[PDB]
């Protein structure tokens, strides 16, 4: 859906996919982290399940379990460098720090 | 998403697609009908737009504009024969007659 | 939710509520119209059910069954005069004519 | 919406509200925890904002910012005792450990 990727995230994903030499694209998932928390998940996809929803931003195929689409919509996946750390960052306008 | 197709609807769509000789699959859309009304729309898709979400039920590729996904989720597309009329019927558990 | 009312719709509802002499506010609902269609519904509410969601725009209490919230979100209820007809009009940005 | 409370959570919330001696009810909120994470938030509400959605389970008024409703729907708020720890636990069927 209105899940998007920044230029740097799409480059990064496409880099992983090119070095891997295969793959359909990118899974965005969600999981519990504790009793009052959620963790975002990134995985490679080779084959979408019949439960998956598939879309496109910046020529990247993003795959999301249909059930997880509620928690993920509005997400911008970015890829940022902060100090010694470099990595993906999920943003959502309608969520605060 | 948890949009599904009955056996008869999937047969029917697959029949249209086979006779057409080409096509990716099925677009579900939505449009206004009047001042307090909505009409469901069926179309063939050849190429999904970057705004589209794509999923699968019964080997049929269903394509929905990401913005329309709110109004369509939970829909069962059926294909029924009633009297002299034969045609698609959209059902949703959470909607009444 | 991000269901809103124009000034004219809120005036109109508030007029009905004042003339009625009682009532909590406004129910927005949804129902089938045919085999591929939906009809928007307006009703007065006196008591929200435990299944209802309640919100506020322009000092009007709007009540929506929680299950119907998917089809109604993003709606602007307006109240318009066109020719000899005067009445409520449901709009949604993400829906076309 | 189809946000619910277990018996123990509703008792616990009602206990806090009775000891506080005032208050409308319970705010469920959401916030970032890191770069790929979310944290659930519980607060007392005295006055719902015009941006809030309000509902009811077990005689508890639950208030949610309309924008946060996407991430929170399907949540069961429970209140559990595990070892030395006792506290609220958010569950969602469509989310895994
Ligand atoms: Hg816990
Ligand atoms: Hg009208
Ligand atoms: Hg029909
Ligand atoms: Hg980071």
């Amino acid at each position: 859906m209105s899940i998007t990727l920044s230029d740097s995230a799409a480059a990064r994903v496409n880099t992983f996919l090119a070095n891997r030499g295969k793959g359909f694209g990118l899974r965005l998932g969600v999981r519990t982290s504790g009793c009052s928390g959620m963790a975002y998940v990134l995985e490679f996809v080779d084959e979408p399940t019949p439960e998956d929803i598939v879309f496109e931003d910046k020529g990247v195929k993003v795959v999301v379990d249909g059930k997880s689409l509620q928690f993920l919509d509005g997400t911008q996946l970015d890829f940022v460098k902060e100090g010694l750390n470099e990595g993906f960052k999920f943003t959502n306008p309608n969520v605060k720090d």
